[PDB]
């Protein structure tokens, strides 16, 4: 398997501007006709060179005539001989029952639905399967009436007929030009919630929400975060939706979240299904986000498409930079970025330090479904918001206006976006689009001083990125670096310079650089990296009276919460030195006593306080080490939080109790008190254990939601309290015939502290609810095995990499993307011990032996060894 560079990019030798298919629908067997208007573009004499995968070829004319001049190759139809402007008629064969990789058209349950990124329309037919050939589509469906009532595609329905031995056929037309990755088409039987958005200037876009037959009690908060997510965009960005009919399907099978097919959206049905008793806050707060992501991708990916793959961020940053700013202005925003800072520092930073180390615009890929990202989507809406911080909300919005008035209609570049931000703002960015082709996470250190004599205080800040895998060079990037000073009155000092203003974010463009601030009247506590406002690492030398000063005098909420992690992470590295040395916790008293005045503080947002009472994970907390010791970390998280029960165990009881609410309710001040309660019952599972345990088990039982009951479950597994495996069973007897809600189920198997938690996943293969065909149940037993228990993955006998191994032997050829999803965690070995790595080498080297080894498989793999 080959691999392709950026600076190969080319223009098309041919472009499709119009494509007529029908489909002859059957799962055994589907026949495609495809009829498509060529056009030259490249020299008289080349070929048309197209991408099939796993096609039976029928025939091919030109201009209806059968024609003798092509060949098939590998993954290439290649015709030759041909015209300047000709329509081209293929007709192929795929069989959707047989396609458990789950790309291209397949069967999900009794449903066909497709999957078309980034490659996975020329596993449909032979065709131009490349994003900047942007096409006219319209799309004839014919099947059978019984088995596939509802026949769906882009756009709008423009014919319709019955036929003999009771077929039928639907025909749909988008007068949008696409890629073909935005291609979709749904065949099934259905339940169907329709509802109706009028858009700002008048337009009525009907609804419809797509689910299987006796899901719709589980649709209205989706339909809802629909019509919330489009008077969001009309209001913030001043984007309308474009076409008559919104359609999501919400399918049980799919290798991935969602995907922003033009006015039909195939969903994951984890981002759509919830009701109070099957699902979380949380899952309630990720339907929203994921609505909103697709939802949005209408203008920043389909209006606007990608003219190559290596420009995937140009839609991914900028759609999740577009979700996050949705969902913070319609909930919290402090909690929004906490929660996205966390994702940043604790997986994406693992993913920059990894062998698959890559710039969110990347230079070489083998197989692109190994670059839907961390990096691409994460750390490229960290990069869009450098631009929104760089240049604020004004220009920002006119940049975006000059970007759609520029590309509406056609396929971008990442740099086309840059250069739109630049002109329309007149702020220089060729400096910062070095963060677009530079890998790894950058490190700044500061350093500062007080003058008493001149008033002035200095800080002189570094900068530097560790040489990546990738990458041997390295250069400065522009860091926007927002900071505030602090009076001993917790009162910000003005910044100011020579008689005028300072802007509070500093650019940070060198390796090394001061920055002087004049007038000073006080020696100054600094907020440094104001809300994250660069995706790096900061190395400041704190004293804990600067950080709990923070936490209590901070303006904004986020520099309070990121406070208490700079003063965790001291006692999380001193505690892991502690525990391989035999020794157990010690946290200084002024330690435990600001977590106690968090706790006790009548002023401070409920939500706020849950997510400063919510320790950082073990995946978060391995980021803290250059070699990970995933036994310490386990063992020092569990033993701080028993530590904090202890000292804390009566503040803890009482916000307990003042949070209770006897209503629940899906709305932004419930979910924070909700949180902060169920952050307190976390500690109180590891108080005395009679009282623990009946405070648990009475939670579990009185439950009027998920949320709580979830979280009542999850602390009698991660305290192994008596009541466990009786609770467990309980959840298992009411819900083993719902994948979704059995998923959480199967993360908290998988997550066990318990000793025998290996034995029990492996038994758990067998379980009535789990299955090797469906993602979703991959994910969630073998996949937060391996991912979100480092401690037993990584256990000692090398249990979990062989494991792991067999999981991967099966899915390697059931379904590639899945099995690179869970290779993840064998490919960060340089990260731990030699004797760890080499069993994990070991086990990688047995994957790259497989017969039929996946591209996708093999790109990681050998990342990995070299
Ligand atoms: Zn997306």
């Amino acid at each position: 398997p080959q691999a392709k560079y950026r600076h190969d990019y080319r223009a098309p030798d041919y472009q499709i501007t119009d494509i007529d298919l029908t489909f002859d629908l059957d799962a055994q067997k589907t026949v495609v006709t495809a009829v498509s208007q060529a056009v030259r573009h490249g020299a008289s004499d080349a070929p048309l060179r197209l991408n099939g995968e796993d096609l039976k070829l029928v025939s091919v004319h030109i201009n209806d005539e059968p024609w003798t001049a092509w060949k098939e190759e590998e993954g290439a139809l290649v015709i030759s001989n041909l015209p300047e402007r000709f329509t081209l008629k293929i007709i192929n064969e795929i069989s959707p029952a047989a396609n458990t990789a789950l790309e291209g058209l397949y069967q999900s349950g009794d449903a066909l639905c497709t999957q078309c990124q980034a490659e996975g329309f020329r596993h449909i037919t032979y065709y131009l399967d490349r994003p900047d050939v942007l096409a006219r589509f319209t799309t004839k469906i014919i099947a059978d009436k019984i088995k596939y009532p509802f026949l769906l595609s882009n756009g709008n329905r423009v014919a319709q007929g019955e036929l003999e031995n009771g077929r039928h056929w639907v025909q749909w037309q988008d007068p949008f030009p696409k890629p073909c990755y935005l291609f979709a088409l749904v065949a099934g039987d259905f339940d169907v919630l329709r509802d109706t958005f009028t858009t700002r200037s008048g337009r009525e876009v009907a609804l419809e929400l797509y689910v299987d037959r006796g899901n719709l009690d589980r649709a209205p908060w989706a339909m809802t975060s629909l019509k919330n997510s489009m008077k969001w965009d009309e209001e913030r960005f001043g984007l309308e939706y474009d076409l008559d009919i919104y359609m999501i399907v919400a399918v049980d099978f799919f290798n991935m979240g969602a995907m922003e097919n033009k006015g039909l959206n195939i969903f994951n049905s984890k981002y759509v299904l919830a009701r109070t008793d099957t699902a979380t806050d949380k899952d309630y707060l990720d339907i929203e986000r994921v609505i909103g992501h697709e939802y949005f991708h209408n203008w920043t990916g389909n209006r606007v498409t990608c003219r190559d793959w290596f420009q995937l961020s140009l839609k991914e940053g900028l759609t999740v930079f577009r979700d996050q700013e949705f969902s913070s202005d319609l909930g919290s925003r402090a909690v929004n970025r906490i929660n996205n800072v966390r994702t940043m520092r604790g997986l994406q930073f693992a993913e920059d330090a990894s062998p698959m180390a890559h710039p969110i615009r990347p230079d070489m890929v083998i197989e692109m479904n190994n670059f839907y990202t961390l990096t691409v989507y994460e750390k490229g809406a960290e990069v869009i918001r450098m631009i929104h911080t760089l240049l604020g909300e004004e220009n920002f919005q006119k940049g975006m206006q000059l970007y759609f008035e520029r590309h509406d209609g056609s396929a971008a570049t990442c740099d086309d976006f840059v250069q739109a931000m630049e002109d329309a703002s007149n702020v220089d960015l060729s400096h910062f689009r070095r963060w677009y082709s530079q890998s790894g996470t950058p490190i700044v250190t500061v350093k500062d001083d007080y003058n008493p004599e001149t008033e002035q205080y200095t800080l002189t800040i570094s900068q530097r990125t560790p040489a990546t895998p990738d990458q041997a060079e390295k250069q400065p990037l522009h860091i926007p670096f927002a900071i505030e000073l602090y009076d001993n009155e917790g009162k910000v000092i003005p910044l100011q310079k020579g008689g005028h203003p300072v802007n509070s974010v500093l650019n940070v463009t060198q390796a090394e650089q001061t920055f002087v601030f004049d007038n000073v009247y006080f020696q100054p506590v600094p907020a440094l990296l104001c809300e994250f406002s660069a995706p790096v690492k900061l190395e400041y030398k704190w004293s804990d009276q600067q950080l709990t000063f923070l936490m209590r005098h901070a303006r904004n909420d986020f520099s309070r919460w990121d406070a208490a992690q700079s003063l965790l992470a001291t006692y999380i590295k001193l505690n892991v030195a502690r525990h391989q040395q035999g020794q157990p916790l010690s946290l200084p008293v002024h330690v435990a006593d600001a977590f106690r005045a968090v706790l006790l503080d009548e002023k401070i947002d409920p939500a706020l306080a849950a997510e400063i009472l919510t320790l950082p994970s073990v995946n978060e907390m391995a980021e803290l080490f250059d070699i990970i010791d995933p036994i310490a970390i386990a063992e020092v998280r569990e033993a701080l939080t028993r530590t904090l029960a202890t000292e804390l165990a009566d503040e803890l009881l009482a916000i307990y109790n003042a949070n209770y609410q006897s209503e629940y309710r899906v709305e932004h001040e419930d979910i924070a008190k909700r949180t902060l309660r169920n952050a307190c019952l976390r500690f109180l599972a590891f108080g005395e254990t009679h009282l623990a345990d009946v405070l648990v088990s009475k939670q579990f039982h009185e439950a009027n939601n998920m949320t709580d009951a979830l979280a009542a479950l999850s602390a009698a597994v991660a305290a192994q309290l008596p009541c466990r495996d009786a609770l467990m069973q309980e959840y298992d007897d009411k819900w083993h015939q719902n994948g979704l809600v059995m998923d959480k189920w199967f993360i908290l198997q998988a997550t066990s502290p318990a000793a025998n938690v290996l034995e029990t996943v492996r038994g758990l293969l067998q379980h009535r609810s789990f299955t090797m065909s469906n993602p979703n149940r991959i994910r969630s037993l073998i996949g937060a095995f391996a991912g979100s228990n480092p401690a037993a993955f990584h256990a000692e006998d090398g249990s979990g990499y062989l494991f792991l191994v067999e999981m991967l032997t099966d899915l390697n050829s059931r379904n590639p993307q899945v099995a690179s999803r869970l290779i993840e965690p064998l490919i960060r070995l340089k990260r731990y011990d030699a004797k760890r790595q080499e069993k994990m080498r070991a086990a990688l080297e047995q994957l790259k032996g497989l017969e039929n080894l996946s591209g996708d498989l093999y790109e990681k793999i050998t990342k990995a060894l070299a």
